[PDB]
């Protein structure tokens, strides 16, 4: 069976160039890659915060270290997501914030630290879960960097970057290693009787042909949805947000610093992201068209940052779900042409590079062994499904009841059987998945659940039997405090740290 | 023009019930008052120390004497604020305390006693300003009451009271005289095209209507800020504190006594109040989120009183400023829905009752004469502005430089032109405002300035010319010493005094 030799990618957004660079890297020989991108159809000018796997899976795979791509994409550090007003009905006079931090929680004698903490909360300990279990939340509060000045790593971190530049950086990178860039628009797609893709017909006259097609076309799914007719499984019964109003905002870095984290500020009918980088931050009120008009959400979005009705904006509509199948025949969808959830925990870019890893792990020849396509499709489903559990979990555990949208999340959602079982295990008091990557651990469910004020019914029956164990955990809590303390006096601010990679 | 007949107050905190009782008292006829208070939204469980005007303006207006409301609100006496460690970089082996006392300082031959004192400090007198100029600081040191046992008044005093009870005492008082209490929550507010308030829609179904609306809704400013869209002028450029961590603490009254004063203990990134009453005292580390994390300030707050990490706390966020306008259209804001500074000299409750006095002084009919609204707004601005001068003055005169927060106060503040001119007049050696209520006199600026160790450049050129005058002041200093002395052997302790109003 002839190998796959000519590859066409449709689209030059983030999904498009990640595919070109990844595929140009994985396919060391017999590979010919063309990416076509309509300059009439712009990129979705967002997608800016990330999870730690980006370096390990994407950039390391390319052979580009953090210090090389960060400066060139206005890169900044994300140590966590800070959740603001998700817990109770909001109150200006109350401090309703929790972090969701990266990195694992230690175990004491085979039981995670979260669980020794809860036994303490049961005796009237007051300190919230994350401040007790992780060394860094206080640092983030003080806007500290995740490294010492000299560059040594002091916490787990992910990144915030400018979406446009990220695309340009990889465009330069890819073209350079022989990727062939075509600026044209695809208008017709031709199938054969069997139902495969023989050719793309472009606006400027070109007929495009290849063994293999990557649909990186955005939510229009030009190849996968339209041409190939593959169903999109709508999932608004699971998660309600379907729209966003976004923009960049000036930051006075020199006086307010630059937060080393993403914020998610709960609103009336959605929530708003804050993604700081040097000079500015990206922000977006992700909302639900069912519960608020787009014009009302604009008003809320401007009201929240004191913007002016003169401020240019990015008005966005999004589809929530996954194609029945990510890869059909000789077409594979990567990015928004495939499955989205909502930006709440940055699972998007992750769906891109994780899919490309799976694509290469399942790479076909021209016979198109459907056993490879099936295996691939199943991994996409599981990755997507897992993520959906976790995002969904931010919503149905809420105590807020002050708006129709918060009522619905609390009440009206369709919940997988898998998220119900996890919730019920947490409610009985059992740790979730711990460790000593295929992903969301006890520590993650715990920050989220504990942050929204749904705690387990009790601490572990087992603990009554292991008093020494309890003591050892006391010591581990004591180290953590020491570490938190050292960091306070040792990290440079995030503003100052970033400022020196070249200003 | 029809008179105002139906009045709705939103909120049943301290601001809420002071308004109901004051308005039910002022409006002897044609007045119908309803107060709505969400049992889902609690009172800010603080606001406990006061200035002398409370009786004269608020309680006297109601016809309630001191001996009637004190016992019923765990009332205690405040003779001054004692400032601890504000002067130098702290030292356990040094006694860094000054009082700010109530009451005026006498004048000798038209020049205040503070100024004869300074001429003496210039010859190497050592006794600090307040111990020389006021008869009572030594009494307070010995925790003495401000009255003889039989009840005769021996100094100027204000009060400490339990916030919750104060609200309940006036709730009982008001309802009783025909105030109509509604336990519901306001969720929607309806305007007309002109921009007035036609109705409040509640959670339980009620549509509320009235000629006149008092926003006593807390910092959420439900009517004034949210519905009516009135701007809040943020003033963090003037004063930096924006948060507090508070709690009640057990006092062994029988052995440590009960201080007849508020303390303000300067911290790393704020300062802490102590408000003793029988059995217990209220305490709060007011701090700045910019300079310390909330979790660090908790640690400092527990470390300072030896509390346990089991101790329930009141975690508070506050906004510093004033609405562009306190009263817009047919809405008037009283209390935290209007302007706050920070608890440093108890200007808060004072803003409530002073505003209510001004409201009645400017009371409208249904035509809503904007000349009345304007006049009112201007008095609020002037009262608020005056207070802000005085609080701000505690901060920028500091000599401390041992933390970033003390550095900023010393350096980074925006200072009104009015406080600069007062400072410059004090620096030249001129008395500030003296007397023989619309408020902060020479004696007040003097305790504060002199306490922090910023003294004038010299004594008054005039004094070189009036040696007899100097002598007469010597005698006045001699009386004061006699009085201080008599008091030492005549006042009962504050514990013993309070103990008998009914135990
Ligand atoms: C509101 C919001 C917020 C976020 C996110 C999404 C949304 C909707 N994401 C997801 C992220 O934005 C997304 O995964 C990528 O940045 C962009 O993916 P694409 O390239 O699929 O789409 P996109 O729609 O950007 O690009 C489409 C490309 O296809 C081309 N094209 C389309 N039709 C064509 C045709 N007919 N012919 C030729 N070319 C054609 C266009 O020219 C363009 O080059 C995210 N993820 C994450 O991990 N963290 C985050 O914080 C966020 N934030
Ligand atoms: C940390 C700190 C410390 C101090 C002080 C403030 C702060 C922040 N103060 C100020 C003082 O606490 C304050 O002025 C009053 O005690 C409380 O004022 P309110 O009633 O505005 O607010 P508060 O927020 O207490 O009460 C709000 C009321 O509004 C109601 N409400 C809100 N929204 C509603 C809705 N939508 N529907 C129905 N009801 C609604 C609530 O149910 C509640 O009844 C003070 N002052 C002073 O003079 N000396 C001092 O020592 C101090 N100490």
């Amino acid at each position: 069976n002839k190998p796959i030799k000519n590859i066409v990618i449709v689209g030059g957004g983030t999904a498009g160039w990640m595919a070109a660079s990844y595929l140009v890297r994985a396919l060391q020989q017999q590979a010919n890659i063309t990416l076509i991108e309509s300059a009439a159809i712009p990129r979705i000018g967002v997608g800016e915060a990330t999870i730690p796997s980006l370096q390990k899976v994407f950039f390391d795979f390319l052979g580009i270290p953090e210090r090389e791509w960060m400066p060139q994409v206005n890169g900044a550090f994300k140590a966590a997501i800070k959740f603001v007003n998700w817990r109770k009905s909001p109150d200006p006079s109350r401090d309703d914030h929790f972090y969701h931090l990266f990195g694992n929680v230690p175990n004491c004698d085979g039981v995670p630290l979260t669980h020794y903490w809860l036994r303490k909360r049961e005796q009237g300990f007051q300190q919230p879960m994350e401040y007790a279990c992780y060394p860094q939340p206080g640092a983030l509060d003080g806007k500290l960097a995740p490294c010492l000045s000299d560059g040594t790593r002091q916490m787990s971190h992910a990144w915030h970057f400018d979406a446009h530049l990220v695309a340009d950086f990889l465009k330069r990178w890819a073209v350079e290693r022989g990727v062939n860039r075509v600026v044209d628009e695809v208008v017709d797609v031709r199938l054969n009787n069997r139902g495969y893709i023989s050719n793309l017909l472009t606006k400027e006259g070109r007929t495009l042909e290849a063994d293999l097609f990557i649909d990186c076309s955005g939510m229009r799914g030009l190849l996968i949805n339209q041409a190939l007719k593959e169903p999109f499984i709508d999932m608004s019964d699971y998660l309600l947000c379907d729209s966003a109003v976004a923009s960049a905002v000036p930051n006075d870095d020199a006086r307010d610093g630059v937060e080393p984290y993403t914020s998610s500020i709960a609103m009336n009918s959605g929530w708003t992201w804050k993604i700081p980088m040097l000079g500015r931050f990206g922000s977006g009120y992700v909302f639900s068209s069912h519960f608020t008009s787009r014009d009302q959400a604009t008003a809320d979005f401007l009201k929240l940052w004191g913007l002016s009705d003169n401020q240019p904006l990015n008005q966005i509509k999004f589809r929530v779900g996954r194609n029945k199948r990510a890869w059909v025949n000789n077409c594979v969808s990567i990015g928004l042409s495939s499955c989205f959830l909502e930006p709440l925990e940055s699972t998007g870019i992750y769906f891109i590079y994780a899919a490309l890893y799976q694509l290469v792990k399942h790479f076909p020849d021209t016979s198109f062994d459907p056993r490879l396509s099936d295996a691939f499709n199943a991994e996409i489903v599981h990755m997507f499904d897992d993520c959906r559990d976790f995002v969904q979990a931010h919503y149905f555990t809420t105590s807020r009841d002050d708006t129709p949208f918060w009522l619905a999340n609390r009440h009206d959602l369709r919940l997988s059987d898998a998220i119900k079982e996890k919730v019920q295990r947490y409610k009985a008091g059992l740790p979730l998945t711990t460790t000593s990557e295929f992903f969301w651990l006890n520590g993650n469910y715990y920050c989220i659940f504990a942050g929204l004020g749904m705690l387990p019914d009790r601490s572990l029956p087992l603990l009554q039997h292991r008093p020494e164990s309890i003591e050892k955990a006391e010591a581990m809590f004591a180290s953590i405090r020491r570490e938190a303390e050292r960091l306070r006096t040792s990290l440079p601010t995030n503003y100052d740290y970033l400022r020196s990679l070249r200003d």
